[PDB]
């Protein structure tokens, strides 16, 4: 089999559609997600045309091997789609209607800047390369683009599944490539992060501040160093669920800034003790009394600055 | 091969049955489980009918390629099933009796709200797409739906394996589809969670309460802080075995509430010390004496409420 | 090809044998193990019979596609067996000698009750479904059941590889199934657990008992709490290497009981301090002196009782 | 099919090109990376020559099985590449233009000496083995070597993708082999390591140096030991993300040297206390006062040297 | 196709050779490694013989299906090797020269006794089963056994790749099997273990010994207990990367013995405090002064002894 010939000099229009059946395994570190969907292809092949009245059969059904099917591939897939051909239907006029069910691991980058209050646009790029005979061009049949209502992605809210109707036509290795952009819009469910990471992390920090109502250097050293230790664990815990980035993330900024607070609390605790030993507890008392106010405030303002910069 | 033609205008009824041989790998974080089962299909194809007299055979065996087999797929599978054909038998009226052995990774959501005292309903959805020639409809042959007695799922009690007899017929990509719902009912074996997570977590909390029978600020700070850090370990330990949810979980609620108790115990420990230093240990003594009773009581009440809200 | 016809009304006897070449990957959590073995099949097909005198060839060699081979499957395999056929030999009387080399992931439950002093019986179930023409029955050719001397399973002692000679014949989906039980007997190599888990865990416990020869509450508090946290690590470390069970394990019981000892030691440490503060160190001295004997004695007695219950 | 015949005694030139579509999964520990690219191949087979007048078509399209294709393999791949032929075009003279889309896990060693400020040269080696009939030689068509603009590798900056135009021709197992070297130049994005590992590690170190402004042995022991323990945590965390090397890495050197600082701080803390107990706090005061300066200075000097040695 | 017939009653000699292209993934816990190599096979098949004069070619090239190829398998592989036939060449005297490129996961046990100063001999066992027609025997063509210079195994030094020239012939299920032993000799790169595990572990131990120059029970308790806690981490960290063995390893012995040192240091610290409280610090002073010497000496001696027992 060879491609259908052009009536006039026109490129072949392959109408495409992706219908999500299942979406799963959004790996933040790998910046990948798995998808299970229907891929629909429609093009016209005059060689396959027939008479409806004469033939009696409204539609003719073919096996993939029997007819010419355009070679459609995904740009951003990790491991090549396992495809199932569901049906091939030919109209009297020669309009072919192809439908396959596929599953693929899609590689699509993520913006972690606003984590865990981030939204993402996942991309699925369809591509076709032109043949020497004729040029192939992709189009979106919006009637055949969608998703099942039950499509869920653990820890995410699925906003929309749409296609950018206009293909990106470009030359690559001296042949035309027609690229289509399917978009899955999702927003992270930040709920869990509040009682699991955010609040426990604030409690340990407030506990460190009780050292501002104590004169016991030994108790203070324990309060500040221990609580400090809990933070490293939280800091570490998160890095593990995140890939290295060239920029700072929201949670990353909060976590880093909290380190400075522990460092300064240690300084205060050290200063207060030093003065007490130098028999000047009135200076020490002033610093401790100030810190009670300054820490919470500065900390408070700084977060406002951070949230402002990040959102 | 093409579908069997309708005698009158009727849709083709494909009788289905799933018999579980094995169930394994229930991944809580992935919300998936693996299954190994028999899939039985039965439909009438008059074209294959024969007379037992002239043939001398009560049944006829065919190779899959030789005859028309309805394209049955699973909706909620991750990695498309690997199938083995066990046997294809044709009765004299042309009644086909198909049997395959398959294995598949099924994606079915889980409700973690009552963890680890939760029960789940796992779903296996069978589907068939109608062809242009005729409509294909699924039915359940309850005689061919079951499970082996030895079917086990590690850390779970297998309640039942049943099918919702009435299919969900609907349109998708301008063709009708007949969807069937097979249900595997399971309940979590919470036993382990008691000596592994629950009890150790209560012991560490109760240990923090000995600070209510001590005047030593340094010992108390050590008592609370140390006990506190262990809570974090458990809190983390659990969450790593569980996915992010938009709602609170029973264990999650208990764990979060326990953080508040440590926070308040730190406050009491701080308050008691402050008063002792301000040369007013009679006030301090009252608060500490109240704490010995209030903490346990409030804890008992709050837990009651939580269990009430969750069950 | 169709099954060999019965001379009289007899079922077809397929003689089976499994010869282990390799055993590996015993996953405790998954309750699975991987196996690489020879599968031998032997049955009589009279249609294949010949003359040795005139043919000049004692044995005739066939390709799988050329002859009828019984469909033998494994009941308990996690995933698809790679199968490669080494040889098919036909004796003059028509006795077929099939030999394949396979590899499979077998799912077989484990009893963790006596961990790490447990022994297990791994099962490999062979099965054959009877055809409409004739009934197929499995048999064990003990001559062709064995294992290579070099077969090893990391962290386990391989006791025996035997077959239960009598098949389990039963009806399933209105046809006879013939099931065979191959058994791999193994016992865990508990050596490592002594210097890695058991002894370190006892040392930390004994270190907490030094608090019985100290009057320093702050010191005692530190001893007991610090030692305590290490136990959680061991407790935690261990449980991660295990699946959740509906029962208590030996190690699990020891670990849980040790928590009670820390809890009571904290109580004693608290009591001793309280009395010392209430200016009654003679009562405190009696309790501490009793504790020095009592803890070890009880601990020892408790351990004996448990061992008794578990073995 | 056999190789095309020489027209003089010349070896067959297979022109090659690799165009990266996707690069992902750079595993530092495994020293591997996954790639998804186009493999272009061009050779001349005069046996495929045709007159466009007779055939109708200016360019002929063949299926891989139909014609002779040079056996091109990758030297440094983990499992055999996943390949799909995009197109096979033949021009009238018999010039074949082969295009396949492949994905492979490439094993290429990494130099960790400058981690996390290291750059790497990833290699992809193409190879062809000569036949007894004629010798096959590889060449680079620079017009068909490149990468998509959107090619990204998480945590890395992609510098260049080039080919060493001159093949490495050599004898192996009494036949000629033509090897080509494709190079992917990348440099690590060290940003994250600063707020995640480097800075937290320095803060904890400086927290320990506050022991130089304290006379409390008990507080100092807590400061130095506690802070010390966190270092082990960071030290360990880092090791996990790196493989064993026969050399010392930049981060590894910093981490190791920091251990010495804790060891010496413990000595100072011990010395200071010993003198204080021996009723000679004036000597102790001198050492502590020196330490306040020497530690930071020495540390600083040492880092410059190492920084210097490594770069 | 059938095997080449014997001229006299001789067994068929299949000359073998393995040439390593790549070595990777040495999994210590799994006791496996992955290999990518050339497998060369050579045997005489007289039926394939020809005259160079008549034929006009001095070599004949066949496709695998066309001729009889001996069924060579690997004994110790996890899954059946991924093989691609590179070439099949026939000399005029019926000498067949087969070449395939394969990749396989080899299961070969490791001796951890001297870890991390251990050397290993990895085995690759080639095997052939004799047919009813004739007996097959393996031989090593040393000219075709080798490895690429660039072959590396992360964290290991590759010593040699050789073959035991004499096969192990034996009966298995009443057929002769010819087994060959290919050996890959490797020695572990212990470098990393010194600054990563060994030295940090000695530093924490030495820090615990500073308790011998302190009278502060509370300070001492903190020193020993804290440091002890670091030891568990190292002990735990190590055991995670190593399988359970029925014998002690070198590192395992050092780690275990160090536990005894902490246990005895706790006893000394307890004893010293007890005497101090009983108003007898002169006895306490003697024990502490002895400990300063006895601990280091004993420790030193014990390792010498151990080093001796292990090497
Ligand atoms: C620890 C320090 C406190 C951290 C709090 C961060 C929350 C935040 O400030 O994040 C803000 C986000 C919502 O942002 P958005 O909908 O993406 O807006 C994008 C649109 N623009 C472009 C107009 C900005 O969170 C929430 O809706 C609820 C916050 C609950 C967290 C309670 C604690
Ligand atoms: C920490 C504080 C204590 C936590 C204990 C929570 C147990 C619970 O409250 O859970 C209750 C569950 C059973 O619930 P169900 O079978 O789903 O009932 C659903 C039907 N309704 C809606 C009518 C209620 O557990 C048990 O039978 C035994 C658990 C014993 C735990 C001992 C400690
Ligand atoms: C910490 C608390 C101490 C734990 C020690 C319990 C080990 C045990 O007592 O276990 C006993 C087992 C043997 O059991 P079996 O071979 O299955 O006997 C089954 C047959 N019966 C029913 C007739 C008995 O271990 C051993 O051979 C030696 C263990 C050395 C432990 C050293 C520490
Ligand atoms: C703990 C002590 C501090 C450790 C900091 C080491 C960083 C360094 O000194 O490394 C320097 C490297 C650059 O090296 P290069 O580009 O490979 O040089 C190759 C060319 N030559 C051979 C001519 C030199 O990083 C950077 O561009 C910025 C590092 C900012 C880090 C701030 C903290
Ligand atoms: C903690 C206590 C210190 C641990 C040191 C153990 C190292 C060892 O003693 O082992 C020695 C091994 C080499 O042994 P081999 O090559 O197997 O000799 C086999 C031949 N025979 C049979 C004659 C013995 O390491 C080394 O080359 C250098 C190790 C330096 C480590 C410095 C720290
Ligand atoms: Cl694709
Ligand atoms: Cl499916
Ligand atoms: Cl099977
Ligand atoms: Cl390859
Ligand atoms: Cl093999
Ligand atoms: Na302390």
């Amino acid at each position: 089999v060879s491609p259908p010939p052009p009536i006039a000099d026109e490129p072949l229009t392959v109408n495409t559609g992706i219908y999500l059946i299942e979406s799963y395994s959004l790996d933040d570190c790998a910046e990948t997600f798995k998808v299970n969907a229907f891929l629909s292809l429609s093009w016209k092949d005059r060689r396959l045309a027939f008479d409806p009245v004469r033939s009696g059969v409204r539609v003719k059904t073919y096996e993939p091997e029997a007819i010419w099917i355009p070679e459609i591939r995904f740009v951003n897939v990790e491991n090549a789609r396992d495809a199932d051909v569901v049906d091939i239907s030919v109209s009297p006029d020669g309009t072919v209607q192809y439908l396959e069910r596929f599953s693929a691991r899609v590689l699509s980058p993520l913006d972690f800047r606003r984590y865990p209050f981030d939204s993402q646009t996942l991309h699925i790029y369809l591509i076709v390369r032109s043949v020497d005979t004729r040029n192939i061009v992709l189009a979106v049949d919006l009637e055949k683009v969608g998703k099942n209502d039950d499509v869920f992605l653990t820890g995410w809210d699925i906003e929309s599944f749409t296609a950018v109707v206009k293909p990106a036509n470009f030359a690559l290795e001296d042949r035309l490539e027609s690229k289509l952009d399917y978009q899955l819009r999702i927003s992270r469910q930040y709920f869990s992060y509040i009682p699991n990471i955010i609040l426990p992390m604030l409690f340990i920090l407030f506990i460190s501040w009780t050292a501002f109502w104590s004169t016991s250097y030994e108790a203070n050293v324990t309060l500040v160093v221990s609580t400090l230790i809990a933070h490293i664990a939280f800091n570490i815990l998160v890095e593990t669920n995140l890939p290295c980035t060239p920029y700072m993330t929201y949670t990353g900024a909060i976590i880093f800034m909290i380190y400075l607070f522990y460092f300064v609390a240690v300084i205060e605790v050290t200063v207060q003790h030093y003065l007490k030993v130098e028999s000047q507890p009135a200076r020490a008392a002033s610093i401790t009394r100030a810190s009670r106010i300054a820490f919470p405030v500065v900390f408070l303002l700084a977060n406002i600055i951070l949230a402002f910069l990040f959102f």
